[PDB]
């Protein structure tokens, strides 16, 4: 598989052998080394649709430390599908660098992106999924879990681009996934069937948060958006009253930024049970081992 | 010469010596080789006064691959001619860098840059040219005609930057060039005038494109950019699949990109098996990489 | 001390041998060596929250100089206080790089980035202070006057975060600082006292210019809508303002300048005119900030 757009997208084993290789990486940096450089003359142009600090500083930094280098391409930089067709943009960046990474909007977009380029692409959001984020909360689950297999892990908010890529990983690692989301947000139905064909994961989707919860290895949570959405939100807030019926287990997690007030309370986001800030790091190294990974290493 | 705004800034000599190591570090580095780093510890601050992926990347990218820094300021970031007079700008940045890249509005931003700055300044596109993207250009025709000399050169379009970059090369290289654009959308006289003087090149300016294509070795399009008379004049000036089979089969097709198929150009030309656009725009790193080394001694 | 947020958080020896690093370290590059690179394998996120040239270039270019990477984080990348939280961006880039360095409106967003970072933080200007910007300006007088020590610096604009810096410097080595600033333009009482408690400088604010320039080894300027205009009037640094404060006296600017504003043109460009050396030293001054920081 060239690109990385989805996690489902590899097998089981493939999976597991990255996110192995995120956690030798990682030890690696933190031991102080910054003499191994698989990445010397390569370089990678990431294309940023939208505003960025964790994906843009991860990725960015992790190049970096691994011998490469990333070029910043901002929304009003290169303006991919309005000022030049993607397709264009796909076979030109494939012949200056060695790696795309794309934000955008529309998931179309980093489909035909990864269509046209010769080189591998890596999903950094798109309208439909955050894999490198999953990828990541997958290696931070099991840092202090200790693993994902038959773990329960309950999302409570809106069914969007973050379900769709929980749902991507309990399409290859056997867990129960829950989405506590209030009615009319769902996820996508046939995202949800897809992880269902798999036949690893129990997977359910309801509206009633404080039963969901009970018994979690993860309470995780994500920004709503619209003060509409905040009225059809209320009663799926985060705050210590969810954590408590959860149960002691229960780690909260956020991909961030978060919001507090709205989807979470700053007492949660601040908790000895919130590893928000450890799941943060780790994009980056989850990511360096895709990376490797995409360019054969 | 300390810059390289113009291409005939420089002699006939120059410009083939440059294009003969665009050549060679090209080669270089699809060998795979990456330890030739001549750039190592210089900086190249990037000043853009507008949007760009092929400058852009180009010049940060083959920076980066020959050893050194480009830093990347936007439109926002230094705001030259406004924020800041451009006297003051070159005074700085020749402080810390080696080298300046700038792309601007007003070709005096861009005179004014080289003028008051003691490091090289490297033109990435004014109003009034491109030459960076027409040594590009000359590169790709070398590679897949052979030769720039003897050629038949006919851009379709408006008379505009890139037409004058076509000109400037006509005034160091002996080639045939047409200039097919509506009438009231010529070139600047006083360029065309330029390359005339040179004597070297046959240069020609005409409103008919289905008689200026026969016998071209590239045809070259460009985006276009009261709007309503515009249109109206550019009627008969989109390169189709009809003028390509008119200018005949010895023809690429080129276009320095971004394209608008549907406006100058169409699907089935970009994506015919003569166009050529891909392998041009990689080509602006490999030539601009040899024209950085030229200014920095190498 | 973790952080470079403000002159005065550092003693006299410390902001002397920072400076003397400084010098040394120009003095390495000027020779051309590019072989020091103690800064290989760091990384330096620079978040901007408004323009910059002489800040965002001499920033980058120098920890590339070292060996280091820093990233351009602008002012719509991450949105800090807007998106997102200073404390969580702080905790955030403190787990991916090895220094951050802010540019705010606010000075307390600086503050709660330090108080939040487990690495350290430069100030790349406030609302408040531009402290990297007169740790330049001292190596420029160092290296054109002799010291700084026993100068007579005259800033002559707007009592603004430039002034305050200045109050930072006046606060840890002894010399006479003057601003000379429109009335209700004063710097912050707050400053000028805490520089007097000090006890190390003659500090004064005036109103009235042509006076205060008389024997001046500095005439400082900065840029300074309709009201402010009117109350400026006799602010501006013109020939015959240099002409008053004397042949010893340098011109220095912090730049950008607004020529037929806060100077004229024939000022910014005379000989006494030491503005572009001095916007070079960000990058030299800056270089010593950050290796001081970092542990060398
Ligand atoms: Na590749």
């Amino acid at each position: 598989l060239k690109d990385f757009l989805a996690i489902d997208d590899f097998d089981t084993a493939t999976i597991k052998t990255i996110l192995d290789k995120a956690s030798e990486v990682k030890a690696l940096l933190k031991s102080g080394e910054r003499n191994y450089l698989p990445f010397k003359g390569k370089s990678m142009s990431m294309i940023f649709a939208k505003p960025s600090m964790r994906t843009r500083v991860s990725f960015e930094t992790g190049f970096f430390l691994l011998g490469g280098h990333a070029l910043y391409l901002g929304p009003n930089d290169i303006q991919m599908g309005k000022r030049e067709e993607t397709r264009d943009v796909a076979r030109v960046l494939s012949r200056y660098n060695d790696i795309i990474m794309a934000r955008v909007f529309a998931h179309q977009d980093i489909l035909d992106l990864a269509n046209y380029s010769s080189v591998p692409v890596v999903n950094g959001l798109t309208d439909h999924n955050h894999p490198c984020q999953i990828m990541a909360d997958a290696l931070t689950m099991i840092e202090h879990i200790g693993q994902v297999e038959g773990t329960k892990v309950v999302y409570v908010g809106d069914g969007n681009n973050m379900v769709h890529s929980w749902l991507e990983l309990a399409s290859v690692i056997p867990f129960h996934f829950v989405c506590a989301c209030p009615k009319g947000y769902e996820p996508d139905k046939e995202r949800v069937s897809k992880a269902k064909q798999a036949g690893l994961s129990k997977i359910e989707i309801t509206n009633d948060p404080k039963e969901a919860v009970i018994g979690a290895d993860v309470v995780y949570s994500d920004v709503w958006a619209a003060e509409a959405r905040r009225k059809a939100f209320q009663g799926f807030q985060v705050d210590e009253a969810l954590m408590k019926l959860a149960g002691q287990k229960a780690y909260f997690m956020h991909c961030l930024p978060a919001e507090r007030g709205v989807e979470v309370t700053n007492g949660v986001v601040e908790a000895p049970y919130s590893i928000v800030f450890p799941q943060a790091e780790n994009r980056m190294h989850a990511q360096n081992a895709i990376m490797l990974h995409l360019l054969g290493f």
